[PDB]
């Protein structure tokens, strides 16, 4: 299916634009924990937080770490489950919440 | 901004659709009070689902009720709010909830 | 892909929205000729013309006939292929036109087979 | 008004892009003609083409320029306007053209 209009779209809206949600996984100590997830370029035109599900468990909506200089974005699990990563055997999935009308988008899904 | 763009590329691969969100919210006792809400002819092509947010607390998910034969589909909030209506001085957001990915839309807002 | 995210922001947006762009082709005298095309239900947000491509060749844009009462709005290919209709061998496109951007966005495709 | 909706379908199903339609409009001899359009980043996915309509006249479509190796493509008025460029006082609308359905989206406009 041909999709080309909803991107022209975001050209014509936007014009200028970088993007990269490449997941990419870091693992804690033990390494069969998964303690956080990194994306390259993240959008920035608004204050965009994460919502982590783990297993099904809705862990919530927290605070965004800062946009690091080179554009990425950091989300810390152990934020988000009580101190510690999250076994790699369980499905983690990460949306990122508008903060304007609540809105919530999968942007990543870690499943072994 | 212009987004014809995105209205036209729903004809393109819907071809012939109808949908009314407009809210219809039904009052409790006292008439403060708002029990539920109605859409008269949601989009069935999912079995959707929806989360209700009261005054920024999140109530969750719960299943749904069916759609009716004349296409409308009620949001009972007693089902979500601990089975007590909403006092109309308190915003209540309804979000759809799409089953494939777990992401939400906004699609109802009362707010004073 | 899962682009229920497109539709719901055009639920959004526009809240209530019927629609129906099925085509139906209607033939002249010999039968054998396309003459016009129907849209039963249109989108009326904007006074869209339309664009005419018979088998390849622009014919260009017209101005648009009135959108009827029960939503329904013709497109007359005698407008366009100056006051004849196109035969049914030829591949016609048509495209509703965007009066503010000039988009054009395909609505409408006559191909035999 | 809120359409972070379609950009995050664009986020989810591209998952990483990076385009650049700003326009580099180049001026002619005299320098009140506009010769040409060139666009940093375009994307890449189809061989799209361009059409350019100047003070309301379709010039129609052409061959696109090859996008060179620094991601960037040209749009040569000339080629489109009978080796003229385009005076600065007409409007210009310049289109992409969708190969697959022959849609097309305006990039960029000369007031």
């Amino acid at each position: 299916t041909n999709d080309s209009a909803v991107l022209f779209y975001i050209v014509a809206s936007q014009k200028k634009l970088s993007f990269d949600y490449t997941p990419n996984w870091g693992r804690g100590s033990p390494n069969s924990y998964i303690d956080n997830l990194t994306f390259p370029r993240v959008l920035t035109n608004k204050p965009y937080k994460y919502r982590v599900v783990k297993a099904g468990q809705d862990l919530g909506v927290r605070d965004s770490y800062s946009v690091q200089s080179d554009g990425s974005q950091k989300v810390n699990f152990l934020e988000y489950n009580a101190g510690r990563g999250i076994a790699d055997t369980q499905t983690i999935q990460v949306y990122v919440v508008d903060p304007d009308n609540g809105n919530q988008y999968l942007v990543a899904q870690w499943k072994l």
